[PDB]
């Protein structure tokens, strides 16, 4: 009724994105402030009431999880889908997701952090999604804000969904959060050690959110996903802005630490390992799998695994990660290791 067609048809459609709200019959209300921009408030709101950002398409490429929000919303519009959480539901990028790339100019992903940055169409939208997080989150308690960034991998791994969870002096692994990765069947989640520059990070830096990057299967075009191996995230993420089905029976997702950061130090680097590397390939201690420079890399420990590769990361910049699962626990109703 507020779409021509769709969430994700009419954001893709360049040809339509002036402000306009909406209210249901059961009392849900829609706010669309821009293009790929919804806000969806509750009938009944409460000081319990989360209010959650959940986004998608920072990478114009992965779509799979643009067809759930999509498919959320047109629940949400028909009555289907029971809203009990004040979302803000954000397709970022919508002209990236035509041109079927990752990005325009540069990696939307990482201009959300405080270093100099060059002027692009990218930043621009940075600097546009920094807004929106301020404004959804203006006056909301701390403890009620949530932030899902969903992306796709580009790469294949042992773990087809997996989670990195943002650090930061804040709070953000709540026991809740970790239920919701549980519920939703997400197979492992690493906890960064080292501030970053991920919209997912700026929400927890910067508002103390239960924040996580979400990599939901692989990379495809829209109507051409794996969408039946998304069915269990789907449901958690409907049980979740329902607030409904709060169950314990599922496994514990594997949790991850980063046992070292690799920064490339000279212009000869490399991997041995070929470029369709999967996130999460193993090695055995002492095991060779590339060079910077002369000093060759080799594992450490012998539990290390290498994830998010690159070897055309510029000088000074990180190259990779080499993880390991880590003994966890809960103090003080947040997930630490050790
Ligand atoms: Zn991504």
């Amino acid at each position: 009724s507020l779409f021509r067609q769709s969430f994700l048809t009419d954001t893709l459609d360049v040809h339509i994105v002036a402000p306009a709200e909406q209210v249901l019959s059961n009392g849900v209300q829609l706010k669309l402030y821009q293009r790929g921009v919804l806000e969806v408030i509750p009938e009944n709101p409460t000081q319990e009431t989360k209010n959650i950002i959940i986004s998608c398409g920072i990478h114009g490429d992965e779509t799979a999880p643009m067809e759930l929000v999509d498919s959320i919303i047109k629940d949400i519009e028909s009555g289907f889908q029971k809203v009990d959480a004040r979302c803000l539901f954000i397709i970022a990028h919508p002209e990236s997701t035509l041109a079927h790339t990752r990005f325009l100019e540069e990696n939307l992903n990482r201009l959300f952090d405080e270093k100099e940055h060059e002027p692009t169409k990218e930043l621009a939208i940075a600097d546009t999604l920094k807004l929106l997080v301020r404004d959804f989150y203006q006056d909301t308690e701390p403890k009620t804000r949530w932030h899902l960034d969903l992306h796709c991998a580009i790469r294949g791994s042992k773990h087809y969904t997996f989670a990195v969870s943002p650090k930061t002096r804040h709070p953000v692994r709540s026991k809740a959060l970790v239920d919701f990765l549980d519920s939703a069947h997400i197979e492992a989640v690493l906890l960064s050690n080292s501030p970053s520059s991920t919209f997912s990070w700026y929400s927890a830096e910067n508002y103390s959110a239960q924040a996580l990057t979400m990599e939901l299967g692989r990379v495809a075009r829209i109507g051409e996903n794996a969408l039946d191996r998304l069915t269990a995230f789907d449901l958690a993420l409907r049980n979740l802005i329902a607030e409904a089905q709060p169950e314990h029976l599922s496994k514990p997702c594997i949790k991850y630490r980063v046992s070292r950061t690799i920064v490339r130090l000279h212009d000869d680097f490399d991997f041995m390992f070929d470029d369709n590397v999967e996130n999460f390939t193993s090695f055995v201690h002492g095991e060779v799998f590339g060079h910077d420079g002369d000093k060759p890399l080799m594992a450490k420990n012998d539990n290390e695994a290498i994830v998010f590769p690159n070897r055309h990361v510029a000088i000074g910049q990180r190259a990779a990660l080499m993880v390991c699962e880590v003994k966890t626990r809960f103090e003080e109703g947040e997930l630490v290791y050790d």
